[PDB]
């Protein structure tokens, strides 16, 4: 049986059981951000809660999880979830899943009709990495609007949102910025995990339009990979997949990616 | 003086902490350090020496005004240049908004303005409030964000996503509770800190459900926001906007009062 979740504090050891069992640590935007603002619904067994399962407001899965012990009974549930069957969930098109979550991926291949790759994992490899190095420094409140300014020219993002976020990270000191002569030319994030994931740090970067090709990109994931293993973290990042300078900017800096997130539509 | 646009604010920090300083009660922190530092801002130069600032938001009203103290005579020919749309580099500014404790700029707005509005009410706690029955509120925890931003996106209209970020980062400097009845929020609070300028205080701010108004919650949210803050050995301040009823009720109930005025004035 399957009800609402109302509070997601009853969801916490099947939500660390989830993210125990992934192979590498998981996007931490998608699962830390978008999944958490999900509705989520707990499966019971005989009223012990055995699993759950989020699905955004597009109708999108993005995680699903089941006590290890419930193979067929897996398989039956899931099947009827993306076949519209259950009057609770109701209309559910697809999912998001990565190569490294296997059950809840096993059973997106068995109910799904076509697919898309929506970005790539990446990991960080020290044998993989002389190149020409940078010094950024850590955001300081003063400079917010600075990078606010230079993100909404450069990504679109909106100015009020970037405020808080970019106002957040300040406060972490995950922010970290590329000047030369008083203009910016990129912002690095070096974000850390507050749960499960606390040994990774997952990076960003946004280069300057005027300056693209000219390596920055790279250089600045240099630089954040190196603050990140001072503080005893090691790397990882990700990108959309058609987003080729990313891709090649960070396979320069050292970065192997065998894991994808896919979206998947249920047949 | 020479007007000059300023990109860094990192130019105003000795500027900044005066034009504080300066003032009667501590400031709203939603209008000084949440909006003024998203404004756009202009540096007073006398000599090539930085001696003042403003800064105007998008809708082309100043929210700050500071000269140093000296310059009495220019500083009112500068606001008035400013204020009647001469100044090049600032251009077109609309009016003002400035409270009832920033002396010297809400001289000049004074001065230099055609009609005004109250904008919201300023207040702070007289530790003469209240035997009375005081509510439990929990802490939230990074579990309970999204009921945070569902329940505050249901009640304010603010937008879920900036609300994600708001409220994650409230979480994080523990300011943030929460009022519960059978797994549903009845209330949201904030007890915030400043982390400059106005330490000792702390800056209260409330949702009551919209199911559940004129049940006396508010009143209570405050109290419990406010010996919060008397743990931390912080004085409590809060505001609203003047057309807000129901809280400058609950704030008056418990225990505030205002001197002071957000007032919004246009320039002739
Ligand atoms: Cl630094
Ligand atoms: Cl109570
Ligand atoms: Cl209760």
């Amino acid at each position: 049986k399957i009800k609402t979740i109302e509070s997601l504090s009853d969801l916490t050891q099947l939500k660390k059981a989830y993210f125990d069992s992934s192979i590498v640590p998981l996007d931490g935007m998608w699962h830390f951000g978008f999944a958490p603002m999900a509705k989520h619904f707990g499966f019971y067994v005989n009223k012990n809660l055995v699993g759950f399962c989020c699905v955004n407001d597009d109708g999108y899965l993005l995680q699903y999880y089941l006590q290890p012990e419930f193979q067929l009974c897996s398989q039956e549930l899931f099947t009827l979830i993306s076949q519209q069957n259950s009057s609770v969930i109701g209309e559910v098109k697809g999912a998001f899943v990565s190569t490294a979550e296997l059950n809840y991926q096993a059973l997106c291949l068995d109910n799904s009709a076509t697919f898309k790759v929506n970005s790539l994992m990446y990991q960080h490899n020290t044998k993989l990495a002389n190149l020409e190095m940078i010094d950024m420094q850590i955001a300081g409140t003063e400079q917010l609007t600075a990078f606010v300014t230079f993100a909404a020219a450069n990504i679109g993002a909106p100015e009020q949102w970037l405020t808080q976020y970019y106002g957040n990270l300040i406060e972490r000191k995950e922010l970290f910025g590329y000047w030369h002569k008083g203009k910016l030319l990129a912002a690095g994030e070096c974000r850390l995990f507050d749960q499960y994931q606390t040994e990774y740090a997952d990076l960003g970067m946004i280069v300057a339009q005027s300056n693209r090709g000219q390596g920055i990109a790279k250089k600045v994931l240099t630089f954040l990979t190196k603050h990140a293993a001072t503080q005893g973290l090691t790397s990882i990042c990700s990108t959309e997949s058609n987003n080729v300078a990313a891709q090649k900017a960070i396979a320069h800096a050292g970065f192997t990616s065998a894991h994808r997130i896919v979206q998947f539509e249920f047949k």
